[PDB]
């Protein structure tokens, strides 16, 4: 596997890389992102977000800094946990959480986190140049239906989707102040104006849910979310663009995540040659438990053949993750090509999983 972001050899001399992201462009361009964790693996540290671009199918990469933190705190200023999407116009949107203090983003403060904000950048030139950082939460002109008891929120860490009519849907996670407690939930946000303004959906029926991704299936939204301390990835379905949610049985609890806290994963849809709509999930098996997060595997479900059980297709990273921070992955499928980026002992590796999709396509 090619080392995309190397902790031992990078142009920023960063000691650690975390939270990968990948987008397969329509013309074959591969666009990837990752946290630039300069001082180490800690989440509450000095972090920017990088971009690696390839015009030769992953052989050579051009590196840049897509987003910088607010530059306020040389120790804690950070923009992190990227959530990306490609609109129908080709516009590439990146959504990230922004902080500059110490402490968990969801549990530290009992009121709205003062240094918290959601920053968004977009590129109209296929990832060559990026726009200015646009604050989505400093006022109320960009995001509608933001709960008043919001401690903070950010993207679902991964990739969004585009509906039939062109509506962009982004996975999201929110922390809410409810009855002297801080409960965090998963949900979605959507934009009908190419990402200029957004409307916030409602929370999923269960707390302790966070990082997630949604797919579109015949107008509905099917979510595969991180369900902490449940041992599995939860799944919900929505028929009103994320306003109401029901448990999606065919996927709920099917992907096990081992003991301890959950872990981020990716959930994308692919349409095989026989017309079937399949779901591809990447997540560590975590058979060794807790934050070890071993064996980043790729699972498959056939929505048009739901009697067939979820299949383990391959394990792109059949090793233990680093307990300091690992296990995150992101899949991207476009034009019968499948690619993955994942964390690998402080590094970010890349793989082309297209031959495995060809085994699925049965052509």
């Amino acid at each position: 596997p090619l080392i995309l972001f190397n902790k031992d050899n990078n142009i920023w001399n960063s000691k650690y890389f975390r939270i990968p992201n990948i987008q397969l462009l329509n013309d074959g361009t591969i666009l990837t992102f990752s946290d630039i964790r300069y001082n180490g693996p800690d989440n509450h540290a000095y972090i920017d977000i990088a971009s690696a671009r390839s015009t030769d199918f992953g052989k050579t990469w051009s590196y840049d800094i897509a987003m910088k933190n607010n530059r306020i705190d040389s120790t804690y200023s950070r923009v992190m946990d990227s959530t990306t999407v490609i609109t129908n116009t080709g516009r590439i949107i990146l959504i990230a959480g922004s902080w500059n203090t110490n402490g968990n983003w969801a549990m530290t403060t009992s009121t709205r986190r003062s240094d918290w904000s959601v920053q968004m950048i977009y590129s109209d030139d296929n990832g060559l140049t990026w726009s200015n950082k646009i604050d989505l939460t400093k006022d109320s002109s960009k995001v509608k239906n933001q709960p008043s008891n919001t401690i903070g929120w950010l993207g679902g860490v991964g990739s969004g989707i585009v509906m039939d009519d062109g509506t962009i849907v982004m996975p999201a996670q929110i922390s809410l102040r409810e009855n002297n407690e801080n409960n965090y939930y998963s949900l979605i946000i959507y934009s009908k104006d190419n990402g200029e303004t957004w409307t916030m959906g409602n929370k999923v029926p269960n707390s302790n849910t966070s990082e997630n991704m949604v797919i579109e299936l015949d107008g509905a939204l099917i979510m595969s979310t991180r369900y902490d301390y449940s041992g599995y990835r939860a799944a919900y379905i929505s028929h009103d663009l994320g306003s109401t949610w029901e448990i999606y049985e065919p996927l709920n609890g099917k992907v096990l995540t081992g003991k301890g806290s959950g872990c981020q994963g990716s959930f994308i849809k692919a349409t095989t040659s026989n017309g079937h709509r399949i779901g591809l999930i990447s997540a560590p098996k975590n058979t060794k438990g807790e934050y070890i997060r071993d064996n980043i595997a790729v699972y498959m479900i056939d929505f048009d053949d739901l009697s067939k059980r979820v299949q383990e297709i391959c394990i792109p990273y059949p090793k233990d993750g680093n307990k300091l921070g690992g296990g995150y992955s992101c899949l991207s499928f476009k034009n019968s090509h499948l690619s993955i980026v994942y964390e690998a002992n402080g590094n970010i590796e890349y793989q082309d999983l297209t031959p495995y999709y060809s085994l699925i396509n049965k052509q």
